C-alpha cells in the first residue's frame, strides 16, 4: 500500500493498485492517494474512460470502510475534492457521497459551526439535479435527503431553489414509479417541516402547486408512496383550509378530494379499515391518540394506520371543502362500494362538521335505511355511523326521537348475531349514555336483555359487550333496587358462558378485542368491590405515519394563527364456581403444548384475567381457593415456557409486554405500596415475567433520531422490560421502595450506546419521581450519560443532547445544594452545552427546547449558578437562545416566557420586560418576526396585568 500509494501518485501502477485494492475490500494519507491520482488521471486525458471510472470505485470502498473511524477534516477534504475534480465520474463521485452520508452522524457533524460544507453538498446536488444518469438522479435525491435530515442542518439559508427544484423534478408525470418519487415526496415533507411556520408565501405557493401533482401520482413501493403522500396531507392540512378560504384552487381540491374516494372504495374487503382496527375499550388511553367520537385507533396496531390516516384526512379536507354535501350524494350512490365508505366516512366526519338539524335528521332516516342491509360489514358500519351522530347537542331534538326507538328496536333484535353483535351493542350503549329515549320506553327491553341473557344478549363478549353490560347493571340497580342479587347473578353467568378463552372461534376472532380490564371491571362491579385503578394514560408505540403527525401537533396554534384562521359473597362464590372451569380447561391445554398469535395471546389475556382477581375470590376460602392459585400459576408458568423456547421472529415477548403494560404501575413510593396491598397475585405475575426476561437476555442501531425515539417499538420494549424488572425486585426486597435498588441502576449503566438513549423516558420517570438515589448513582448515571455526548457520532445528534439535559434536569438539586463528587460533573457539562455545544450550530431545535427547560427551572434554584461558576448567567443565555432560534424553540419559549416573571418582585418587572423586548424579533421585510413579536406580547399580557399597559402600548406601537 506504501508502494501503491507512490504509484498512484505506468498504467500497470494504477490499475494494479485499485485491484490490489479490490481485493482489501492513517487513512487520510491513503486519501490523498486516491484523490491527487484521480487528479493525475484527470488532466491526464476508452482505456483512460475505464481508470477514471474505476479509481474512485476504490475510493468509495474506503468510504464504506473507514466511514466510522473519520472526522470532519477528512469529510471536508473529500467533499472539497468531489467539488473540485468535477467541474464520466458522476456515478462514483456521488457514490462516495452517498455512503458518506449513509452514516448519519457524518451529515450531522457537517452541519457544524457554519453549515458552508453541508451548503457546499447541498449545492451540489441542487445543481446535480437542476442538470437531469438516471439512476444516478435517483441517488442524487437520496443523499439530498440523507442531508435534509438533521434537525440541525440549516435550511432557511440555501432554501430559495431548494423545494422549487424537488417539486419541478416531480411535476414530470412519467418515469412509472420508482424511489426517485418517494425521495421526493420525502424530502419535500421535510423541508415544509422545516418552513412550515417561516416563509409562509413560499409554502402557500408550494401547496398551491403540490396539492394537483398529488392528485396525479395517487395512481390507484405503493406502500411506501401512499405512506409519503399521506404525511404530505397531515402536513398541508391547514394551507389547503386557509387557500379555500381566499379559482383554481378549488376545482383542483375537489379533483383530489374524487381521487381519493375513486382509491378508497375499490379496496373491498382486506384491507380497508376492518372492524378489528378500533377499540372501544374505557381506558385511559393518552390524549394525543387517534380517535373519532366514539372507537378509537387500536393501540399497538403498526399495521392499521394508513386506512386511518386516509380516512383521517379525507374527513377533514371534506369538511373544509364544504366549508367553501358531496358526502350526502355519494351516500345514495349506486355502486355498493361507495356506499360502504360513505358509511366509514360518517364519524370521522361528524368529529368536525357541526351539521344543522336537517342534515342529522336526513342522515340518520337514510342510516336507519341502511342499518337492516342483511350484511355484517354494511349492517354494522351503519349502526357505528348512527351511534356517531347519536352523541350530538342536535340529536336531543323531538322531531326525529321515534326515529331513535326505530334504531333502538332495529339493534334490540341485533344482538344475537355474532357477526354484528358488537356494533349493534354500542348502538344500545351510546342511546343508554346521551339519554334520547326515556327512562321508561326502554325498561322492559332491558330487563330482557339482563334477566334473559340468552336470548337479546350480547352474543359475543367483546369491550362493547361488556361496556353495554356495566351499563345495564346499574340501570337496574337504580330502577329496582330490590332483586339485585338477580342482576348480578344474571351478570356473573352471562359473563362465564360467554368468555370462552380456549377455542379457536374466540381464541383466534374476537381474542383481541377482549381485555382482562374490562373483564375484571364487570366483575368488580357485580361483586360490588372497586374499579380497578389505571390512573394515568397508557404508554404505547405508534407507526411513521401517527409519529409524523405527533411532531407538527405541538406548533398548530402557531399556525392557526400565522394563517390568519353477605350477598355479596354468594355472588363471589357463584362466579368462583362458574370460573374454575375455564382455568381447569386452559391448564389442560397447557399441558398438552409440552401454539399461533392468537391461541397464545388468549391464554396470556386469560392469566392476566385470572391474576387480577384473585384477591377478589379468596376470601370465600371454600377449598377451590388453593387449588385456583395453583392452577393459575401452573398456566402461566406453562406459558412462559412455550414462550422463551420460539424463534424471536414471531415476537411474543412482544405480545406479552403490550398486553401486559397497561397494568405496570406508576413507579412512585405510595403507588408501590398499594401493589403490596392490593394486588399481589399480579406481582407474583410480574416476578415470572421478570425471570422469562432475564433468562431469554442470558441465552442471547438507532431507528430513529428524534425526540419521539422514545415512541418506536424497540424504546417500548425496552422501557417495559426495564419497569417489570424494577417492580420484581421491589416486590422481593419489602422496603426498597423508591430507594432506587443498586440492581436497577446498574442495569442501566450497563447497555449500549443505542440503548441508553432509548430507555431515557424510564430514567426521567424513575428519577424524577422522589427517590433515594445512592451517590455512586446519581454520579455513575451521569458519568456514562454525559460520556455518550462527546463521542462525535453522538455530539450533534437530537436524542443525545436531549437526553444529557433531561438527566442533568433530574438531579438539579444535588450540585446546586452543596460540593459533592457530582458538582464538578455538572459543571462540566453545564459549560460544554451553553459556551461549547450551542454556537457551534450543534444543538437541534428540541435540544435547544430542552435546555431551555432546564434553564428555566435551574433560576427557581439558584438563580446565578452560571457565575458561580464563571460564565453569563442564565437568563442572558436564555434570552440570547430566544433571539436566534427556530421558530419551534422561538415559540415554545414565548409560551413559557410568561413564568420568567414569576420570579421576581413586582417592583422590577417593566424592567425584566425591557430586558425581553430587547431580544425579540424586529424588521418590516420579515413578517414573522412580527407575528412572533405579537404573539409574545399577547401572551405577557393575557397572563401578567403588571404588563397589560406595555403590552398594549407595543401592541399599537408596530
Amino acid at each position: 500500500f506504501k508502494e501503491i500509494e507512490s504509484h498512484l501518485v505506468s498504467a500497470t501502477a494504477r490499475k494494479d493498485a485499485v485491484e490490489a485494492l479490490i481485493a482489501y475490500f492513517a487513512y487520510h494519507r491513503l486519501f490523498e492517494a486516491l484523490f491527487r491520482c484521480t487528479l493525475i488521471e484527470k488532466e491526464a486525458y476508452a482505456a483512460a474512460a475505464a481508470r477514471l471510472e474505476r479509481c474512485p470505485e476504490a475510493l468509495r470502498l474506503a468510504v464504506r470502510h473507514g466511514v466510522t473511524t473519520i472526522r470532519r477534516k477528512t469529510a471536508r477534504a473529500i467533499i472539497d475534492h468531489i467539488v473540485q475534480v468535477l467541474p464520466p465520474l458522476l456515478a462514483g463521485y456521488v457514490k462516495v457521497l452517498y455512503e458518506f452520508l449513509d452514516n448519519p452522524a457524518s451529515a450531522e457533524n457537517i452541519a457544524a459551526l457554519s453549515g458552508e460544507g453541508w451548503e457546499v453538498c447541498v449545492d451540489f446536488c441542487i445543481d446535480v439535479l437542476s442538470r437531469f444518469g438516471t439512476h444516478v438522479a435517483v441517488d442524487v435525491l437520496s443523499c439530498l435527503y440523507m442531508l435534509c435530515i438533521a434537525h440541525n442542518a440549516p435550511i432557511q439559508r440555501k432554501a430559495d431553489r431548494l423545494p422549487h427544484v424537488v417539486i419541478q423534478l416531480l411535476q414530470l408525470r412519467q418515469m412509472k414509479i420508482g424511489e426517485l418519487q418517494k425521495m421526493a415526496f420525502a424530502t419535500f415533507n421535510i423541508v415544509f417541516q422545516r418552513m412550515q411556520a417561516e416563509d409562509v408565501a413560499l409554502c402557500k405557493t408550494l401547496v398551491k402547486q403540490v396539492v394537483p401533482l398529488l392528485s396525479h401520482w395517487w395512481q390507484p413501493m405503493l406502500n411506501s408512496i401512499r405512506d409519503e403522500m399521506l404525511k404530505t396531507l397531515y402536513g398541508t392540512r391547514l394551507y389547503i383550509q386557509a387557500l379555500l378560504r381566499e379559482e383554481s384552487f378549488p376545482q383542483d381540491v375537489e379533483e383530489l378530494l374524487d381521487t381519493l374516494w375513486c382509491d378508497y372504495s375499490r379496496r373491498e374487503e382486506r384491507a380497508r379499515l376492518q372492524l378489528d382496527d378500533i377499540t372501544f375499550t374505557n381506558m385511559l388511553l393518552p390524549p394525543d391518540h387517534p380517535r373519532t367520537g366514539i372507537f378509537s385507533l387500536r393501540p399497538h396496531h403498526t399495521a392499521g394506520e394508513q386506512n386511518w390516516a386516509l380516512l383521517e384526512n379525507l374527513a377533514i379536507l371534506e369538511a373544509a371543502y364544504s366549508k367553501h354535501n358531496r358526502v350526502h350524494q355519494k351516500l345514495h350512490s349506486l355502486d355498493p362500494a361507495v356506499r360502504l365508505s360513505a358509511l366509514q366516512l360518517i364519524p370521522f366526519l361528524t368529529r368536525h362538521k357541526k351539521p344543522s338539524l336537517e342534515d342529522v335528521a336526513e342522515t340518520l332516516e337514510d342510516l336507519s335505511k341502511h342499518v337492516t342491509a342483511k350484511q355484517a360489514i354494511v349492517a354494522s358500519w351503519a349502526m357505528l355511523a348512527c351511534s356517531s351522530l347519536a352523541i350530538h347537542e342536535v340529536s336531543r331534538h323531538p322531531s326525529l326521537s321515534s326515529s331513535w326507538k326505530q334504531l333502538w328496536q332495529l339493534a334490540v333484535r341485533s344482538l344475537s348475531l355474532p357477526p354484528i353483535s358488537r356494533a349493534s351493542c354500542v348502538l344500545l350503549n351510546s342511546i343508554l349514555k346521551a339519554n334520547l329515549i326515556p327512562r321508561h320506553e326502554l325498561a322492559d327491553d332491558i330487563n330482557q336483555i339482563v334477566t334473559t341473557a340468552d336470548i337479546s344478549g350480547p352474543a359475543i363478549l367483546v369491550d362493547a359487550s361488556l361496556g353495554l353490560m356495566l351499563n345495564l347493571l346499574r340501570f337496574r340497580n337504580n330502577m329496582f333496587p330490590n332483586a339485585s342479587q338477580a342482576t348480578s347473578n344474571h351478570i356473573i353467568r352471562w359473563v362465564f358462558v360467554r368468555w370462552s378463552p380456549a377455542e379457536l372461534t374466540y381464541a383466534s376472532l374476537h381474542g383481541t378485542h377482549a381485555t382482562p380490564y374490562d373483564l375484571v371491571n364487570l366483575l368488580r362491579a357485580c361483586y360490588g368491590i372497586s374499579p380497578l385503578v389505571m390512573a394515568q394514560p397508557l404508554r404505547l408505540f405508534n407507526g411513521p405515519i401517527v409519529l409524523h403527525w405527533k411532531e407538527q401537533a405541538e406548533m398548530e396554534p402557531f399556525i392557526r394563527y400565522l394563517l390568519l384562521l353477605a350477598g355479596s359473597n354468594a355472588s363471589r362464590r357463584l362466579a368462583l364456581e362458574l370460573f374454575y372451569p375455564k382455568v381447569e380447561e386452559l391448564q389442560e391445554l397447557a399441558e398438552s403444548w409440552q401454539v399461533s398469535m392468537e391461541r397464545l395471546r388468549s391464554m396470556v389475556l386469560a392469566c392476566l384475567t385470572g391474576a387480577l382477581l384473585l384477591p377478589d375470590l379468596v376470601n370465600i376460602n371454600s377449598s377451590l381457593s388453593r387449588d385456583l392459585e395453583s392452577a393459575v400459576f401452573s398456566i402461566v408458568d406453562a406459558t412462559l415456557k412455550v414462550i422463551l423456547n420460539s424463534p424471536p421472529s414471531e415476537n411474543l415477548f412482544g405480545m406479552i409486554l403490550a398486553s401486559s403494560a397497561p397494568y405496570i404501575p406508576h413507579l412512585i413510593e405510595p403507588e408501590l405500596i398499594a401493589l403490596k396491598r392490593e394486588r399481589p397475585h399480579l406481582l407474583k405475575f410480574f416476578g415470572k415475567l421478570s425471570e422469562a426476561l432475564y433468562e431469554r437476555s442470558r441465552r442471547e442501531t438507532l431507528p430513529r433520531r428524534d425526540i419521539l425515539l422514545s415512541y418506536t417499538p424497540e424504546a417500548f420494549y425496552l422501557e417495559t422490560s426495564l419497569r417489570i424488572h424494577f417492580l420484581d425486585i421491589i416486590r422481593l426486597n419489602d422496603g426498597e421502595i423508591g430507594r432506587i435498588p443498586e440492581p436497577i441502576i446498574n442495569q442501566l449503566a450497563g447497555l449500549s450506546g443505542e440503548q441508553f438513549l432509548c430507555c431515557r423516558e424510564f430514567m426521567r420517570e424513575i428519577f424524577t419521581s422522589d427517590a433515594i438515589v445512592p451517590l455512586g448513582g446519581a454520579t455513575t448515571i451521569l458519568e456514562t450519560a454525559g460520556h455518550i455526548v462527546s463521542r462525535y457520532e453522538y455530539a450533534c445528534c437530537e436524542v443525545a443532547l436531549c437526553n444529557c439535559i433531561d438527566i442533568m434536569d433530574s438531579f438539579i438539586n444535588l450540585w446546586t445544594d452543596n460540593h459533592f463528587d457530582i458538582a464538578e460533573m455538572a459543571g462540566d457539562l453545564y459549560h460544554y452545552l451553553v459556551k461549547q455545544s450551542l454556537p457551534n450550530n450543534s444543538m437541534s431545535a428540541a435540544a435547544q427546547i430542552r435546555l431551555a427547560s432546564l434553564l428555566l427551572h435551574l433560576l427557581e434554584v439558584k438563580s446565578e449558578y452560571a457565575s458561580n461558576l464563571g460564565l453569563p448567567s442564565s437568563q442572558s443565555t436564555l434570552l440570547k437562545i430566544l433571539q436566534d432560534g427556530p421558530m419551534k424553540l422561538k415559540h415554545y419559549i414565548g409560551l413559557e416566557i410568561p413564568k420568567l416573571f414569576g420570579l421576581y418582585v413586582l417592583k422590577t418587572h417593566d424592567d425584566i420586560f425591557v430586558d425581553v423586548l430587547e431580544h425579540l424579533p424586529s424588521d418590516p421585510d420579515v413578517v414573522e418576526g412580527l407575528a412572533f413579536r405579537l404573539f409574545v406580547l399577547a401572551e405577557l399580557a393575557c397572563r401578567w396585568p403588571t404588563l397589560l399597559r406595555r403590552s398594549i402600548y407595543h401592541t399599537f406601537e408596530i
